[PDB]
């Protein structure tokens, strides 16, 4: 349809205008102001020094590299939420529904999204940082003390079957819009409205993946595992950091995410 | 450093005082010989009558809406070439450089700078135009046939995100010589000597975003994001522009842009 095809195209360009990375982006990057390539600790406090020169000019007072990394993960998060929260208004429905419950579907959503988007800028090898100007080893992330090694590895065994399902901008625009308008998030007012949106969005999905890989006939019921999936890869993230900001005192965790970690899990 | 210091003032005051708009200057005017508003045909025949008035004394020879205004955009471009010209030579080393690679850096690097800048007169809902004296609306804007109303959007949409940074004009001014100082332009002669003037020009600009904005710690990686971002923003505008040379008549283009625009793309 026309109204389908185009509302396809509009989530794409909402995507497109909205998130500072895309995956067309982050392969030119990854195939080689170019990265700086962090894979021990001299590369790590070297990219710090020219990358995020405050968090490192404290002296003997800056706090353990492992927690710095800590710190600037939960940047981009922060940033990530600005920017999907801008998204949202593109979803048909989504800036009509009550301001609560497009906080809800925001809160549950986010984390989903994130890591689905971060698998646009990983590798096996390793990811993409600082707006494209790192890539930081998945070995070097392994290599950190307990528990903050334990962060990462989950995230890179998603995404690399994630990525081996050759998904494009417009394939995961339309798929962070399905993340988020999830109508069975805990605490919903106007479920039947956002059931409706919903539909309306899986829709317009199924439809596009159907266009766009004609040579994989089940690539629908996949994104559809896939989301659940990433409900509980989100889970069990909020169970680590919780972990974290009990037995690390100077991993402190930005009151932003606080409130969206606040009775999830 | 002193020396660092210095340099970054240095470049700041030769902002001042060689570009007609500054971002202090465009935001006074913007909040309210006050602008003439554009937002419709009406009002924009009203503007040219008073602002530019040989551009329509011509009668029924008077050039196409459409025409008019992309002549104007592009006299702009001429009238702020001039005004890089004479504040790159406040870059240390830039005066120093072979004749020839000056004309290559400000060749690549002019309409970078001038899509950096204008974000500073722009808001969500227009721009300052003619010297302060006009606000024409993004929505008129868009209405203009295509292709010109192609050449606009894009601009407010790299614009927005970068005013969200909330940079001032010292941030600017470095940031606008560092895009002078790419040492990656095809062509250059003593790329050895350039990397050196760029190396120096982005470590004043990182420890001054240090400095100024101690706030926003990825800062400075944003920056070079948004550079990347400008390049690939006028690669689109040349192919767009070479678009309405050959598929509009009248849209005459300035012999000084054609040579800027000669084998860049
Ligand atoms: C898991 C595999 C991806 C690893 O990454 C994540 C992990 C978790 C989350 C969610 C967070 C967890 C606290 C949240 O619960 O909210 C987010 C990420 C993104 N992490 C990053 O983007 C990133 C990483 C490591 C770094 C190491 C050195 C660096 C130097 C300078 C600038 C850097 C910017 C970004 C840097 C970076 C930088
Ligand atoms: C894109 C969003 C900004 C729109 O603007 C641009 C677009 C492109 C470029 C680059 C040019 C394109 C040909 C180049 O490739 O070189 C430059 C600009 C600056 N454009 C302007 O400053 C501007 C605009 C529209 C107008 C409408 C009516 C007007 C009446 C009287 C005086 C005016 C002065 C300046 C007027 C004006 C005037």
């Amino acid at each position: 349809t026309a109204d389908l095809k185009s509302l396809a195209k509009r989530i794409y360009e909402a995507y497109l205008k909205n998130f500072n990375m895309n995956k067309v982006k982050a392969r030119v990057i990854l195939s080689g102001n170019p990265p700086f390539v962090i894979h021990d600790m001299e590369t790590l406090c070297m990219a710090e020094k020219t990358l995020v020169a405050k968090l490192v000019a404290n002296g003997i007072q800056n706090k353990e590299a492992e927690v710095r990394i800590f710190h600037c993960c939960q940047c981009t998060s922060v940033e990530t939420v600005t920017e999907l929260t801008e998204f949202a208004k593109a979803i048909p429905g989504f800036a009509n529904l009550d301001l609560n419950d497009q906080v809800t579907l925001l809160k549950y959503g986010v984390y989903e999204a994130i890591f689905a988007m971060l698998s646009s800028v990983m590798n096996k090898d390793g990811m993409l940082v600082a707006y494209g100007n790192g890539f930081i080893t998945r070995e070097f992330l392994k290599s950190l003390r307990k528990p903050f090694c334990d962060i990462m590895e989950p995230k890179f065994d998603f995404a690399m079957k994630f990525n081996a399902l050759e998904l494009d901008d417009s394939d995961i625009s339309l798929f962070v819009a399905a993340i988020i308008c999830c109508g069975d998030r805990p605490g919903l007012l106007n479920v039947g409205h956002i059931e409706k949106m919903q539909e309306g969005i899986v829709h317009v999905l199924r439809l596009h993946l159907q266009s766009n890989h004609p040579d994989d006939i089940f690539l629908f019921p996949k994104l559809l595992q896939k989301m659940a999936d990433l409900r509980q890869l989100v889970t069990e993230h909020a169970q680590l950091v919780q972990i974290i900001k009990k037995t690390e005192s100077d991993a402190a965790l930005h009151p932003l995410l606080q409130e969206i970690y606040r009775d999830m899990y």
